[PDB]
Protein backbone atom coordinates (compact mmCIF):
# COMPACT_ATOMS: atom_id res chain seq x y z
CA UNK A 1 0.00 0.00 0.00
CA UNK A 2 2.71 2.36 0.62
CA UNK A 3 3.60 1.64 -2.79
CA UNK A 4 0.45 1.84 -4.00
CA UNK A 5 -0.13 5.55 -2.31
CA UNK A 6 3.49 6.48 -3.94
CA UNK A 7 2.41 5.40 -6.93
CA UNK A 8 -1.09 7.59 -7.41
CA UNK A 9 0.48 10.56 -5.60
CA UNK A 10 2.91 10.31 -9.03
CA UNK A 11 0.08 9.49 -11.72
CA UNK A 12 -2.65 12.47 -10.00
CA UNK A 13 0.07 14.86 -9.06
CA UNK A 14 -1.40 14.68 -5.14
CA UNK A 15 0.12 16.20 -2.06
CA UNK A 16 -0.45 12.75 -0.75
CA UNK A 17 -2.57 9.98 -1.06
CA UNK A 18 -3.93 8.19 1.85
CA UNK A 19 -5.52 4.65 0.83
CA UNK A 20 -7.74 2.54 3.54
CA UNK A 21 -8.49 -1.21 3.09
CA UNK A 22 -11.41 -2.30 1.18
CA UNK A 23 -13.85 -1.55 -2.22
CA UNK A 24 -16.54 1.05 -0.67
CA UNK A 25 -18.30 -0.39 -3.90
CA UNK A 26 -18.33 -4.08 -2.53
CA UNK A 27 -18.16 -2.88 1.74
CA UNK A 28 -20.10 -0.29 2.73
CA UNK A 29 -18.50 0.44 5.78
CA UNK A 30 -15.40 1.05 3.88
CA UNK A 31 -16.64 4.58 3.73
CA UNK A 32 -16.52 5.01 7.17
CA UNK A 33 -13.23 4.33 6.92
CA UNK A 34 -12.81 6.83 4.46
CA UNK A 35 -14.19 9.17 6.72
CA UNK A 36 -12.29 8.46 9.65
CA UNK A 37 -8.87 8.83 7.45
CA UNK A 38 -10.25 12.10 6.16
CA UNK A 39 -10.75 13.23 10.06
CA UNK A 40 -7.45 12.45 10.73
CA UNK A 41 -5.78 14.18 7.72
CA UNK A 42 -7.40 16.99 8.89
CA UNK A 43 -6.65 17.05 12.54
CA UNK A 44 -3.09 16.68 11.03
CA UNK A 45 -3.28 19.98 9.15
CA UNK A 46 -5.50 22.16 11.88
CA UNK A 47 -3.95 25.37 13.59
CA UNK A 48 -4.73 27.37 16.54
CA UNK A 49 -8.51 28.84 14.25
CA UNK A 50 -9.90 27.12 11.66
CA UNK A 51 -12.71 27.81 9.18
CA UNK A 52 -13.35 24.59 7.53
CA UNK A 53 -15.62 24.52 3.98
CA UNK A 54 -17.39 21.12 3.41
CA UNK A 55 -19.25 19.57 0.22
CA UNK A 56 -22.19 17.81 1.03
CA UNK A 57 -23.11 14.07 -0.64
CA UNK A 58 -22.45 10.59 1.86
CA UNK A 59 -18.73 10.35 1.48
CA UNK A 60 -18.16 13.67 3.68
CA UNK A 61 -21.75 12.44 5.51
CA UNK A 62 -19.25 9.85 6.44
CA UNK A 63 -16.70 12.31 7.62
CA UNK A 64 -19.25 14.42 9.66
CA UNK A 65 -19.49 10.65 11.25
CA UNK A 66 -16.43 10.13 11.88
CA UNK A 67 -16.00 13.25 13.54
CA UNK A 68 -14.45 13.43 17.18
CA UNK A 69 -13.65 16.43 19.39
CA UNK A 70 -10.38 17.98 18.87
CA UNK A 71 -7.87 16.66 21.41
CA UNK A 72 -5.26 19.47 21.35
CA UNK A 73 -9.31 21.72 21.77
CA UNK A 74 -8.02 23.89 18.66
CA UNK A 75 -10.69 26.40 17.19
CA UNK A 76 -12.94 24.82 14.61
CA UNK A 77 -15.37 26.84 12.65
CA UNK A 78 -17.40 24.81 9.62
CA UNK A 79 -19.19 26.37 6.80
CA UNK A 80 -20.48 24.76 4.03
CA UNK A 81 -18.55 25.16 0.68
CA UNK A 82 -21.68 26.16 -1.48
CA UNK A 83 -25.10 25.40 -1.67
CA UNK A 84 -28.28 25.39 -4.00
CA UNK A 85 -26.88 22.27 -6.24
CA UNK A 86 -30.09 20.73 -5.87
CA UNK A 87 -29.78 17.86 -3.47
CA UNK A 88 -31.80 16.53 -0.95
CA UNK A 89 -31.46 18.05 2.28
CA UNK A 90 -29.68 15.08 3.32
CA UNK A 91 -27.03 15.48 0.67
CA UNK A 92 -26.36 18.97 1.33
CA UNK A 93 -23.75 20.73 2.18
CA UNK A 94 -25.53 22.78 5.16
CA UNK A 95 -26.73 19.53 6.18
CA UNK A 96 -22.83 17.89 6.68
CA UNK A 97 -21.63 21.13 7.65
CA UNK A 98 -24.10 21.70 10.97
CA UNK A 99 -23.39 17.63 11.47
CA UNK A 100 -19.52 17.57 11.40
CA UNK A 101 -19.76 21.23 13.65
CA UNK A 102 -21.90 18.98 16.23
CA UNK A 103 -19.21 15.96 16.03
CA UNK A 104 -16.11 18.33 16.12
CA UNK A 105 -17.59 19.74 19.43
CA UNK A 106 -16.62 22.82 16.92
CA UNK A 107 -19.65 25.81 15.49
CA UNK A 108 -21.18 26.17 12.09
CA UNK A 109 -23.03 29.25 10.29
CA UNK A 110 -26.18 27.95 8.12
CA UNK A 111 -26.62 28.85 4.59
CA UNK A 112 -29.50 27.87 2.52
CA UNK A 113 -29.67 29.35 -1.12
CA UNK A 114 -31.52 27.10 -2.87
CA UNK A 115 -30.71 26.79 -6.65
CA UNK A 116 -33.94 27.76 -8.98
CA UNK A 117 -34.49 31.40 -7.34
CA UNK A 118 -35.20 33.99 -10.18
CA UNK A 119 -32.32 37.02 -10.98
CA UNK A 120 -34.42 39.33 -8.65
CA UNK A 121 -34.86 37.17 -5.62
CA UNK A 122 -31.29 35.65 -6.55
CA UNK A 123 -29.25 39.18 -6.46
CA UNK A 124 -31.26 40.43 -3.42
CA UNK A 125 -30.73 36.97 -1.16
CA UNK A 126 -27.04 37.72 -1.46
CA UNK A 127 -26.89 40.93 -0.08
CA UNK A 128 -28.95 39.54 3.09
CA UNK A 129 -26.06 40.26 5.73
CA UNK A 130 -26.46 36.40 7.19
CA UNK A 131 -25.75 35.50 3.39
CA UNK A 132 -22.94 37.97 2.62
CA UNK A 133 -20.80 37.20 5.72
CA UNK A 134 -21.05 33.56 5.63
CA UNK A 135 -19.44 34.50 1.68
CA UNK A 136 -17.18 35.98 3.20
CA UNK A 137 -16.08 33.66 5.81
CA UNK A 138 -16.19 30.64 2.83
CA UNK A 139 -13.87 32.96 0.47
CA UNK A 140 -11.54 33.03 3.81
CA UNK A 141 -11.42 29.28 4.66
CA UNK A 142 -8.15 27.80 6.04
CA UNK A 143 -9.51 24.04 4.73
CA UNK A 144 -11.41 22.26 2.40
CA UNK A 145 -12.94 19.21 2.86
CA UNK A 146 -15.04 17.47 -0.87
CA UNK A 147 -16.27 15.16 -2.36
CA UNK A 148 -16.35 13.64 -6.30
CA UNK A 149 -18.78 12.32 -8.12
CA UNK A 150 -19.31 10.54 -11.49
CA UNK A 151 -21.22 12.93 -13.39
CA UNK A 152 -24.42 11.02 -14.58
CA UNK A 153 -24.43 10.12 -10.89
CA UNK A 154 -24.53 13.78 -9.59
CA UNK A 155 -26.58 15.03 -12.33
CA UNK A 156 -29.64 12.60 -11.50
CA UNK A 157 -29.72 12.76 -7.77
CA UNK A 158 -29.37 16.16 -7.90
CA UNK A 159 -32.19 18.12 -9.18
CA UNK A 160 -31.10 19.28 -12.43
CA UNK A 161 -33.09 21.43 -15.12
CA UNK A 162 -33.70 19.34 -18.34
CA UNK A 163 -31.15 21.56 -20.80
CA UNK A 164 -27.98 21.16 -17.98
CA UNK A 165 -28.54 17.38 -18.15
CA UNK A 166 -27.98 18.07 -22.14
CA UNK A 167 -24.89 20.03 -21.36
CA UNK A 168 -23.47 17.84 -19.08
CA UNK A 169 -24.10 14.49 -21.37
CA UNK A 170 -23.27 16.48 -24.81
CA UNK A 171 -19.94 18.11 -23.48
CA UNK A 172 -19.30 14.32 -22.15
CA UNK A 173 -19.04 15.42 -18.74
CA UNK A 174 -17.43 12.19 -16.56
CA UNK A 175 -16.93 14.12 -12.65
CA UNK A 176 -18.28 16.47 -10.58
CA UNK A 177 -17.09 18.48 -7.62
CA UNK A 178 -18.40 21.16 -5.66
CA UNK A 179 -20.87 21.72 -8.54
CA UNK A 180 -18.38 22.06 -11.23
CA UNK A 181 -18.71 18.98 -14.14
CA UNK A 182 -15.73 18.39 -15.52
CA UNK A 183 -14.68 16.36 -18.83
CA UNK A 184 -12.00 13.48 -19.21
CA UNK A 185 -9.33 16.02 -19.25
CA UNK A 186 -9.98 17.86 -15.78
CA UNK A 187 -11.89 20.56 -17.54
CA UNK A 188 -15.32 22.71 -16.47
CA UNK A 189 -18.03 22.22 -19.01
CA UNK A 190 -20.89 22.90 -17.19
CA UNK A 191 -20.77 25.19 -13.85
CA UNK A 192 -23.51 25.19 -11.32
CA UNK A 193 -24.80 28.38 -10.61
CA UNK A 194 -24.49 28.61 -6.47
CA UNK A 195 -23.16 31.29 -4.35
CA UNK A 196 -19.97 30.14 -2.24
CA UNK A 197 -16.82 28.66 -3.10
CA UNK A 198 -16.25 28.81 -7.04
CA UNK A 199 -13.31 27.00 -8.83
CA UNK A 200 -10.75 29.80 -8.38
CA UNK A 201 -10.87 30.29 -4.89
CA UNK A 202 -9.67 26.76 -4.09
CA UNK A 203 -6.16 28.07 -5.19
CA UNK A 204 -6.20 30.57 -1.81
CA UNK A 205 -7.08 27.08 0.29
CA UNK A 206 -4.05 25.87 1.70
CA UNK A 207 -5.38 22.94 2.85
CA UNK A 208 -7.94 20.39 0.53
CA UNK A 209 -8.70 17.42 1.28
CA UNK A 210 -10.67 15.25 -0.78
CA UNK A 211 -13.05 11.68 0.10
CA UNK A 212 -14.07 9.63 -2.45
CA UNK A 213 -13.61 5.39 -3.09
CA UNK A 214 -15.61 2.71 -5.06
CA UNK A 215 -14.18 0.93 -7.97
CA UNK A 216 -17.14 2.84 -9.56
CA UNK A 217 -15.40 6.22 -9.20
CA UNK A 218 -11.99 4.99 -10.65
CA UNK A 219 -12.66 7.21 -13.77
CA UNK A 220 -13.93 10.52 -12.26
CA UNK A 221 -11.39 10.41 -9.49
CA UNK A 222 -8.83 10.40 -12.39
CA UNK A 223 -10.48 13.04 -14.84
CA UNK A 224 -10.83 15.33 -11.48
CA UNK A 225 -7.12 15.34 -10.73
CA UNK A 226 -5.92 15.78 -14.72
CA UNK A 227 -4.93 19.26 -13.72
CA UNK A 228 -3.15 20.58 -10.78
CA UNK A 229 -5.67 20.65 -7.28
CA UNK A 230 -2.96 20.93 -4.52
CA UNK A 231 -5.18 18.42 -2.58
CA UNK A 232 -4.76 15.45 -0.63
CA UNK A 233 -7.31 12.71 -1.54
CA UNK A 234 -8.19 9.72 1.19
CA UNK A 235 -9.60 6.87 -0.99
CA UNK A 236 -9.82 2.96 -0.84
CA UNK A 237 -8.04 0.40 -2.56
CA UNK A 238 -11.08 -0.33 -4.97
CA UNK A 239 -10.94 3.05 -6.56
CA UNK A 240 -7.02 2.81 -6.41
CA UNK A 241 -6.46 -0.44 -7.94
CA UNK A 242 -9.06 0.00 -10.53
CA UNK A 243 -7.70 3.29 -11.25
CA UNK A 244 -4.39 2.30 -11.84
CA UNK A 245 -4.88 -1.16 -13.73
CA UNK B 1 -54.85 -7.25 30.14
CA UNK B 2 -54.89 -8.83 33.63
CA UNK B 3 -52.04 -6.49 33.86
CA UNK B 4 -53.79 -3.51 32.80
CA UNK B 5 -57.14 -4.34 34.78
CA UNK B 6 -55.02 -4.47 38.17
CA UNK B 7 -53.21 -1.39 37.11
CA UNK B 8 -56.54 0.35 36.38
CA UNK B 9 -55.10 1.86 33.01
CA UNK B 10 -57.90 0.32 31.40
CA UNK B 11 -60.54 2.10 33.24
CA UNK B 12 -58.25 5.55 33.31
CA UNK B 13 -58.31 5.53 29.69
CA UNK B 14 -61.83 4.84 29.48
CA UNK B 15 -62.35 7.74 31.62
CA UNK B 16 -59.67 9.75 29.71
CA UNK B 17 -61.38 9.64 26.45
CA UNK B 18 -64.26 10.74 28.15
CA UNK B 19 -62.82 13.63 29.28
CA UNK B 20 -60.42 14.77 26.95
CA UNK B 21 -62.57 14.41 22.86
CA UNK B 22 -59.89 11.41 22.20
CA UNK B 23 -60.07 8.91 19.36
CA UNK B 24 -58.42 6.60 21.85
CA UNK B 25 -56.19 6.73 25.04
CA UNK B 26 -53.31 4.68 25.71
CA UNK B 27 -52.10 5.22 28.92
CA UNK B 28 -48.77 3.46 30.74
CA UNK B 29 -47.72 3.29 34.25
CA UNK B 30 -45.94 5.86 36.09
CA UNK B 31 -44.99 9.28 35.83
CA UNK B 32 -42.42 10.38 33.50
CA UNK B 33 -41.40 13.40 35.61
CA UNK B 34 -40.55 10.77 38.30
CA UNK B 35 -38.92 7.93 36.08
CA UNK B 36 -37.54 8.78 32.86
CA UNK B 37 -37.94 5.11 31.58
CA UNK B 38 -41.85 5.97 31.42
CA UNK B 39 -40.71 8.30 28.29
CA UNK B 40 -39.64 5.25 26.58
CA UNK B 41 -42.60 2.84 27.56
CA UNK B 42 -44.91 6.18 26.23
CA UNK B 43 -42.75 5.40 23.19
CA UNK B 44 -43.21 1.97 22.97
CA UNK B 45 -46.71 2.19 23.08
CA UNK B 46 -46.66 5.24 20.79
CA UNK B 47 -44.56 2.68 18.05
CA UNK B 48 -47.33 -0.25 18.86
CA UNK B 49 -49.98 2.35 17.92
CA UNK B 50 -48.60 3.70 14.86
CA UNK B 51 -48.20 0.37 13.52
CA UNK B 52 -51.59 -0.47 13.99
CA UNK B 53 -52.49 2.72 11.60
CA UNK B 54 -50.48 1.98 8.81
CA UNK B 55 -51.94 1.76 5.63
CA UNK B 56 -50.55 0.29 2.36
CA UNK B 57 -47.95 3.19 1.95
CA UNK B 58 -47.90 6.12 4.58
CA UNK B 59 -46.41 9.63 4.54
CA UNK B 60 -45.36 10.41 8.51
CA UNK B 61 -45.28 13.64 9.81
CA UNK B 62 -43.10 14.07 13.14
CA UNK B 63 -42.38 16.42 15.57
CA UNK B 64 -38.96 17.36 17.50
CA UNK B 65 -38.63 16.79 21.53
CA UNK B 66 -37.57 14.51 23.33
CA UNK B 67 -40.79 12.59 23.62
CA UNK B 68 -40.91 11.82 19.84
CA UNK B 69 -37.28 11.31 20.00
CA UNK B 70 -38.38 8.27 22.52
CA UNK B 71 -40.79 7.05 19.81
CA UNK B 72 -38.25 7.12 17.20
CA UNK B 73 -35.60 5.41 19.76
CA UNK B 74 -38.24 2.40 20.10
CA UNK B 75 -38.93 2.55 16.55
CA UNK B 76 -38.36 -1.04 14.80
CA UNK B 77 -39.21 -2.33 10.63
CA UNK B 78 -43.34 -2.96 9.92
CA UNK B 79 -43.21 -6.50 10.14
CA UNK B 80 -46.20 -6.17 7.08
CA UNK B 81 -43.75 -4.34 5.38
CA UNK B 82 -45.86 -1.32 4.24
CA UNK B 83 -44.48 2.00 2.64
CA UNK B 84 -43.18 4.15 4.83
CA UNK B 85 -41.86 7.84 4.16
CA UNK B 86 -41.22 10.32 7.09
CA UNK B 87 -41.11 14.19 7.04
CA UNK B 88 -41.38 16.73 9.83
CA UNK B 89 -44.34 18.26 10.21
CA UNK B 90 -42.63 21.80 10.17
CA UNK B 91 -39.22 23.87 9.96
CA UNK B 92 -38.47 27.12 11.39
CA UNK B 93 -37.68 30.46 10.06
CA UNK B 94 -35.79 33.71 11.48
CA UNK B 95 -32.72 33.19 14.33
CA UNK B 96 -31.25 30.13 14.73
CA UNK B 97 -33.02 27.42 13.09
CA UNK B 98 -32.27 24.50 14.61
CA UNK B 99 -34.98 22.32 12.64
CA UNK B 100 -34.51 19.12 15.62
CA UNK B 101 -37.64 17.63 13.54
CA UNK B 102 -35.68 17.04 10.80
CA UNK B 103 -33.16 14.76 13.40
CA UNK B 104 -36.29 13.03 15.35
CA UNK B 105 -37.61 12.34 11.17
CA UNK B 106 -34.20 11.04 10.14
CA UNK B 107 -33.49 9.10 13.03
CA UNK B 108 -37.26 7.19 12.92
CA UNK B 109 -37.00 6.23 9.32
CA UNK B 110 -33.81 4.90 9.89
CA UNK B 111 -35.15 2.55 12.89
CA UNK B 112 -38.34 2.02 11.09
CA UNK B 113 -36.02 0.99 7.84
CA UNK B 114 -38.41 3.70 5.44
CA UNK B 115 -37.51 6.98 4.05
CA UNK B 116 -37.30 10.20 4.55
CA UNK B 117 -37.24 13.76 3.04
CA UNK B 118 -36.38 16.86 5.39
CA UNK B 119 -36.85 20.68 5.25
CA UNK B 120 -34.26 23.36 4.46
CA UNK B 121 -32.44 25.04 7.64
CA UNK B 122 -32.17 28.34 6.91
CA UNK B 123 -30.10 31.67 8.15
CA UNK B 124 -31.55 34.58 9.19
CA UNK B 125 -33.87 36.13 6.08
CA UNK B 126 -35.92 38.65 4.95
CA UNK B 127 -39.82 37.56 4.52
CA UNK B 128 -39.42 38.48 0.86
CA UNK B 129 -36.32 36.05 0.94
CA UNK B 130 -38.51 33.01 2.82
CA UNK B 131 -41.47 33.64 0.45
CA UNK B 132 -38.98 33.09 -2.57
CA UNK B 133 -37.35 30.21 -1.14
CA UNK B 134 -41.00 28.29 -0.87
CA UNK B 135 -42.08 28.77 -4.41
CA UNK B 136 -38.58 26.81 -5.17
CA UNK B 137 -39.95 23.49 -6.96
CA UNK B 138 -37.55 21.54 -4.61
CA UNK B 139 -38.63 23.07 -1.16
CA UNK B 140 -41.98 22.89 -2.74
CA UNK B 141 -41.65 19.34 -3.12
CA UNK B 142 -41.23 18.82 0.34
CA UNK B 143 -44.00 20.87 1.57
CA UNK B 144 -46.63 19.25 -0.76
CA UNK B 145 -45.26 16.05 0.48
CA UNK B 146 -46.31 17.60 4.05
CA UNK B 147 -49.63 18.48 2.59
CA UNK B 148 -50.12 15.17 2.06
CA UNK B 149 -49.58 13.51 5.63
CA UNK B 150 -51.23 10.01 6.21
CA UNK B 151 -50.19 10.43 9.81
CA UNK B 152 -48.76 13.01 12.41
CA UNK B 153 -46.96 12.21 15.43
CA UNK B 154 -46.24 14.96 17.45
CA UNK B 155 -45.65 16.37 20.95
CA UNK B 156 -47.46 18.52 23.53
CA UNK B 157 -45.61 20.97 26.03
CA UNK B 158 -46.23 23.63 28.17
CA UNK B 159 -46.42 27.23 26.72
CA UNK B 160 -43.74 28.94 29.22
CA UNK B 161 -41.46 25.56 28.83
CA UNK B 162 -41.35 25.48 25.01
CA UNK B 163 -41.69 29.66 24.47
CA UNK B 164 -37.99 29.57 26.45
CA UNK B 165 -36.41 26.64 25.49
CA UNK B 166 -37.25 27.80 22.03
CA UNK B 167 -35.28 31.39 20.58
CA UNK B 168 -38.58 33.57 21.18
CA UNK B 169 -38.19 36.78 20.37
CA UNK B 170 -39.41 39.15 22.94
CA UNK B 171 -42.39 40.54 21.20
CA UNK B 172 -43.81 36.90 20.83
CA UNK B 173 -42.81 36.52 24.37
CA UNK B 174 -44.82 39.04 25.74
CA UNK B 175 -48.16 38.06 23.51
CA UNK B 176 -47.71 34.33 24.36
CA UNK B 177 -47.84 35.66 28.36
CA UNK B 178 -50.65 38.29 27.29
CA UNK B 179 -52.67 35.87 25.73
CA UNK B 180 -52.51 33.41 28.59
CA UNK B 181 -50.95 30.34 26.28
CA UNK B 182 -50.91 27.29 28.09
CA UNK B 183 -50.20 24.68 26.21
CA UNK B 184 -48.04 23.97 22.67
CA UNK B 185 -48.46 21.81 19.80
CA UNK B 186 -46.30 21.63 16.83
CA UNK B 187 -45.50 25.51 16.55
CA UNK B 188 -48.78 26.62 17.92
CA UNK B 189 -49.32 28.25 21.66
CA UNK B 190 -52.48 27.29 22.65
CA UNK B 191 -55.06 28.83 25.94
CA UNK B 192 -56.79 27.09 28.19
CA UNK B 193 -59.49 26.57 26.59
CA UNK B 194 -57.74 25.10 23.25
CA UNK B 195 -57.62 28.62 20.96
CA UNK B 196 -55.01 29.86 19.55
CA UNK B 197 -52.93 32.10 20.50
CA UNK B 198 -50.05 32.63 19.15
CA UNK B 199 -48.35 30.78 15.98
CA UNK B 200 -44.66 30.16 15.26
CA UNK B 201 -42.92 31.58 11.96
CA UNK B 202 -42.70 28.32 10.29
CA UNK B 203 -43.35 26.73 7.36
CA UNK B 204 -45.26 23.06 6.68
CA UNK B 205 -47.70 21.47 8.44
CA UNK B 206 -51.12 23.91 9.67
CA UNK B 207 -53.15 23.67 12.53
CA UNK B 208 -55.88 23.69 9.44
CA UNK B 209 -54.46 20.86 7.76
CA UNK B 210 -54.52 18.32 10.38
CA UNK B 211 -58.63 17.30 9.82
CA UNK B 212 -57.58 15.90 6.47
CA UNK B 213 -55.24 13.62 8.28
CA UNK B 214 -56.87 10.08 9.02
CA UNK B 215 -54.64 9.48 11.91
CA UNK B 216 -52.64 11.74 14.90
CA UNK B 217 -50.80 10.40 17.69
CA UNK B 218 -50.05 12.80 20.47
CA UNK B 219 -47.51 11.61 23.04
CA UNK B 220 -47.11 13.41 25.71
CA UNK B 221 -47.02 12.66 29.55
CA UNK B 222 -45.64 13.55 33.13
CA UNK B 223 -47.74 15.49 35.70
CA UNK B 224 -46.10 18.66 34.75
CA UNK B 225 -48.10 18.30 31.34
CA UNK B 226 -51.18 17.61 32.92
CA UNK B 227 -52.82 20.93 32.93
CA UNK B 228 -50.92 21.46 29.01
CA UNK B 229 -52.67 18.20 27.86
CA UNK B 230 -56.28 19.16 29.29
CA UNK B 231 -56.34 22.78 27.67
CA UNK B 232 -54.60 20.83 24.13
CA UNK B 233 -57.73 18.42 23.82
CA UNK B 234 -60.47 21.54 25.20
CA UNK B 235 -61.30 21.24 21.24
CA UNK B 236 -61.76 18.23 19.15
CA UNK B 237 -58.70 16.88 17.86
CA UNK B 238 -60.02 13.38 15.86
CA UNK B 239 -56.51 12.25 18.27
CA UNK B 240 -55.20 9.21 19.97
CA UNK B 241 -53.32 10.12 23.10
CA UNK B 242 -50.40 8.27 24.24
CA UNK B 243 -49.46 9.47 28.04
CA UNK B 244 -48.99 8.16 31.40
CA UNK B 245 -50.39 7.85 34.76
CA UNK B 246 -48.68 11.21 35.98
CA UNK B 247 -50.56 13.32 33.47
CA UNK B 248 -53.43 11.56 33.30
CA UNK B 249 -53.68 10.76 36.83
CA UNK B 250 -53.47 14.54 37.79
CA UNK B 251 -55.75 15.81 35.11
CA UNK B 252 -58.68 13.62 36.47
CA UNK B 253 -58.27 13.41 40.38
O1 LIG C 1 -41.41 16.03 24.41
P1 LIG C 1 -40.84 17.30 24.98
O2 LIG C 1 -39.35 17.19 25.18
O3 LIG C 1 -41.58 17.71 26.23
O4 LIG C 1 -41.07 18.39 23.85
C1 LIG C 1 -42.37 18.68 23.37
C2 LIG C 1 -42.21 19.86 22.46
O5 LIG C 1 -41.26 19.61 21.42
C3 LIG C 1 -41.85 19.96 20.20
O6 LIG C 1 -42.50 18.77 19.70
C4 LIG C 1 -40.83 20.42 19.17
O7 LIG C 1 -40.05 21.51 19.60
P2 LIG C 1 -39.39 22.44 18.46
O8 LIG C 1 -40.52 22.87 17.53
O9 LIG C 1 -38.77 23.66 19.13
O10 LIG C 1 -38.30 21.71 17.71
C5 LIG C 1 -42.92 20.97 20.56
O11 LIG C 1 -43.91 21.12 19.57
C6 LIG C 1 -43.49 20.38 21.83
O12 LIG C 1 -43.97 21.42 22.65
CL1 LIG D 1 -13.67 -4.75 0.60
CL1 LIG E 1 -14.94 2.98 15.80
CL1 LIG F 1 -27.36 21.30 -2.50
CL1 LIG G 1 -33.70 14.58 2.67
Amino acid sequence: LTLLEKTLKERLNLKDAIIVSGDSDQSPWVKKEMGRAAVACMKKRFSGKNIVAVTGGTTIEAVAEMMTPDSKNRELLFVPARGGLGEDVKNQANTICAHMAEKASGTYRLLFVPGQLSQGAYSSIIEEPSVKEVLNTIKSASMLVHGIGEAKTMAQRRNTPLEDLKKIDDNDAVTEAFGYYFNADGEVVHKVHSVGMQLDDIDAIPDIIAVAGGSSKAEAIEAYFKKPRNTVLVTDEGAAKKLLR
